[PDB]
């Protein structure tokens, strides 16, 4: 039965019903099911394996490396009567040993350990003589070279399917990066496993990104046009900038405060309590709550898609209108594709980083909805534009590819989604190079039907397409038609390019 899950859900959380999809996933976990599960980040993404963990018999195993953040999830819980404990290297060998003990005993509801911990050959063997519910791993993205932080421990969970087949395997992120969930599967098996993406719509959140240009000036202009004397965060890339942007507006007699790695432990915690606890205060910050929160300003590029909605997430947590607003320009771009090229990192990272600045480039130069776009990345389709995004209320001027993308991706498709851009091209123009010749692609009926444009307007086309992820590229430059190509050439869905 589905409704004993509702009983613990108001006696221990407080919440009268599920939200979005988390009714499906935990009956899904609870019958014994897999799940793949996308959300943002809160106890409400927690709940899809704590109360399943409470509905099955036995202890739910969860996987995080988050050892640091750990010890207050089991303080959370224990006094929501939820028994709960921590299983890491951080322990003494006795304490270690009565974690144990309690977990053998069918003790606890919940154990918590650290990947470094559960992959130990002996740490395995308790596990199957423990009456286990479950496998949470939370923060799955980890496995991945791809979504966010890699970790060498967490692409053995491998393991986990092997020894223990007949326990479900949940696995939760907040990155949903599509080559990342790809990956998720793969490590966890759960290709098979239904996927489930609650919604990352922060919809009185209303997203601006538009071009730099006396950033300064623009801000400012920002804020008193619009965000008189509110509480806003914003966010800049170096700790100078944080410094000498906030004495800037204090100069202009706004409240601002700088907030960095860097000066004093106590100042750090002294500016989060002056903009937690009093009103009308303006952060400064690199990268690093309150619920009151006006808007986010953003005066250089993000690092990433995932950092921008984080951090723009840090807004409007009140559930009333705010603005997230951002310039970027010109020198910044340039700025950064120097650095991943000044980078010493290793070819995996300088390949993430720049798929990660391409994406958020991207999102930067929607020519239809941004919201559409940025929910996109995280796996979340938005059927309708938002209506609260500055691209939908304030519309450029767009070039329609639509047609010459429905020629792109028919050539891609009759030449079985394993040809490089450049070839692809070379078939749309009806040039008859030697690679063509040697797979007969001269006279496939689709052979310089794109006669009309050159080289560049193709190659252009594609990069759009795969941004979009019409197609899909990393077979090594060959490009494949996605699923989500039937838009474009079944239901009307049309390429738009900023007329720039
Ligand atoms: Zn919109």
């Amino acid at each position: 039965l589905h409704d004993r899950a509702l009983h613990l859900l108001q006696t221990i959380w407080g919440y009268p019903a599920f939200r979005g999809v988390q009714g499906e996933i935990v009956q899904q976990v609870a019958e014994g099911g897999n799940a793949l599960v996308l959300m943002p980040t809160g106890g409400g993404k927690s709940l899809c394996y704590q109360l399943p963990s409470l509905l099955r018999p036995g202890t739910g195993i969860v996987v995080s490396p988050l050892i640091a953040l750990m010890k207050d999830q089991v303080d959370t819980l224990r006094q929501n009567g939820v028994r709960a404990a921590f299983l890491n290297s951080t322990l003494l060998p006795h304490e270690a040993r009565e974690v144990e003990d309690a977990l053998l005993r069918g003790d606890l509801d919940l154990l918590y350990v650290a990947p470094e911990r559960l992959l130990m050959p002996r740490t395995l063997d308790l596990l199957e003589r423990a009456p286990v519910a479950l496998f949470a791993i939370d923060e799955a993205h980890c496995v991945s070279q791809w979504g966010h932080d890699f970790r060498p421990e967490y692409q053995q969970l491998s393991v986990l399917a092997e020894r223990f087949p007949e326990l479900p395997r949940v696995a939760l992120t907040a990155t949903a990066d599509e080559r990342t969930r790809a990956d998720i599967k793969s490590v966890l098996r759960l290709e098979d496993a239904p996927q489930f993406v609650s919604s990352f719509d922060r919809p009185n959140i209303q997203y601006r990104v538009g071009l730099k240009d006396s950033p300064k000036t623009q801000l400012l202009h920002f804020i008193r046009e619009e965000h008189p004397g509110d509480a806003g965060i914003v966010y800049c890339l170096s700790r100078k900038s944080v410094e000498e942007t906030a004495k800037w507006l204090q100069a202009q007699g706004i409240d601002a405060l700088a907030y960095h790695a860097g000066l004093s432990s106590t100042e750090r915690n002294n500016v989060q309590e002056r903009f937690l606890n009093e009103e009308g205060v303006i952060v400064c910050a690199t990268v690093a709550d309150k619920p009151n929160v006006r808007f986010v300003a953003h005066l250089d590029l993000p690092k990433s898609m995932e950092g921008y909605y984080q951090e723009t997430g840090r807004a409007g947590r009140d559930g009333l209108p705010s603005t997230a607003w951002m310039v970027y320009g010109l020198s910044d771009v340039v700025n950064v594709r120097r650095m991943l090229a000044q980078s010493d990192a290793p070819e995996e990272v300088k390949r993430v980083e720049a798929s990660k600045l391409d994406a958020l480039l991207t999102y930067c130069e929607a020519a239809t909805c941004r919201r559409q776009v940025l929910l996109h990345y995280f796996g979340e389709e938005l059927s309708e534009p938002c209506g609260n995004c500055d691209v939908c209320l304030n519309p450029p001027r767009v070039r329609d590819l639509t047609r010459e993308a429905q020629m792109a991706l028919s050539a891609t498709i009759r030449t079985g989604n394993r040809f490089g851009a450049a070839h692809l091209t070379d078939v749309l123009l009806g040039r008859e190079t030697d690679k063509v010749l040697a797979q007969g692609h001269h006279q496939l009926p689709t052979f310089g039907v794109g006669k009309e444009h050159d080289e560049k307007l193709w190659r252009s086309v594609l990069r759009q397409l795969v941004s979009l992820g019409y197609l899909s590229a990393d077979d090594h430059f060959g490009l494949r038609a996605t699923g989500k190509s039937r838009g474009i050439l079944k239901e009307g869905q049309k390429l738009l390019l900023r007329e720039d």
